[PDB]
């Protein structure tokens, strides 16, 4: 008989991600069917996103070697039903408040902020790069969390150090450009393109460094359809341009300048996106959504 989550003691609440204590060592990481776009939460749930997202997890905690935060199986005991297929069972670490970013392509923050000053947290880059460029090597562009309702904040290697220690600090570059570049090869492989990725890292009690979180999902990294990958030009999300064109496009009645909430989505834009994170997921894992555990 699995147990009722109200039987777990709620200690966080993200975005799209809520977070419980199992007992003194183990949490219930949970996540929720809810997206984000244009810095909102939107109104509509995607159904089964919280599912696939966390199957996606699974598979790249698998294919990476580095020790992880995974506690149990996807059908572990101490799992609720009614997160059944999207909550997993994890260790209590001691997190390192670092959001370490990883950038084979340069967009977003990162491109704003080497449009701006020709670099980007403490990496000066070549002259002549542009929207979507490859970044060969990949850079470590770590972050930190600001205020509620605030973008991170782009810092350089310099403030790492500041934050963990500097054996740490390094630690924490390298760990995050090997197993970024492992995964992006992976992905691209399959016809994907990860351009970037954020990770959060732990220590358990040995001191051993652990990844944590959610790892190389649409929600914590830019996928990008490699066939038509285009520098130059902003890419199509992967996962979510139904919804961004949608919200955007002549059928919403929303201004994203006027920053107001959005409204609800199309029922048929939700499921055309859940179809988008289904052909994500099997194309990366070579596994059937079908096969992933529900309630
Ligand atoms: N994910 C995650 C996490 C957060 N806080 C403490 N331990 C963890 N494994």
């Amino acid at each position: 008989m699995r147990p009722s989550l109200s039987d777990y003691q709620h200690v966080a609440s993200g975005k799209v991600r809520e977070l419980y204590r199992v007992d003194d060592e183990h949490l219930l990481f949970v996540a929720t069917d809810r997206i984000s776009a244009f810095d909102f939460v939107l109104d509509t749930p995607i159904p089964d996103k919280g599912r696939i997202l966390t199957a996606m997890s699974v598979f790249f905690f698998g294919l990476l070697t580095v020790p992880n935060h995974l506690a149990g199986p996807p059908d572990d005991p101490r799992i609720p039903e009614e997160v059944l297929g999207r909550a997993l069972l994890v260790r209590r670490l001691d997190m390192l408040p670092v959001e370490c970013v990883a950038r084979g392509y340069l967009t977003g923050s990162g491109l704003l902020d080497y449009q701006r000053t020709g670099a980007v947290c403490g990496h000066v880059l070549p002259q002549g790069l542009g929207e979507a460029s490859r970044l060969d090597p990949p850079l470590f562009t770590p972050a930190t969390k600001a205020d509620i309702g605030e973008h991170d904040m782009n810092v350089d290697f310099a403030a790492v150090v500041g934050l963990v220690g500097a054996v740490r600090a390094n630690q924490l570059r390298d760990e995050t450009i090997k197993i970024y570049t492992r995964a992006a090869a992976h992905a691209l492989h399959k016809g994907i393109i990860l351009a970037d990725t954020k990770f959060e890292f732990g220590v358990d009690i040995e001191g051993n460094l652990v990844l944590a979180d959610e790892v190389f999902t649409p929600d914590s990294s830019r996928y990008w359809d490699a066939a038509h990958y285009q520098p130059g030009v902003v890419q199509d999300s992967f996962d979510k341009q139904f919804v961004r064109n949608w919200l955007t496009g002549p059928e919403s009645g929303w201004d994203r300048a006027s920053d107001t909430p959005p409204p609800p989505l199309p029922d048929e834009v939700a499921v055309a996106t859940r179809e988008r994170y289904i052909e994500a997921y099997e194309r990366i894992s070579g596994l059937s959504f079908s096969d992933w555990i529900g309630p």
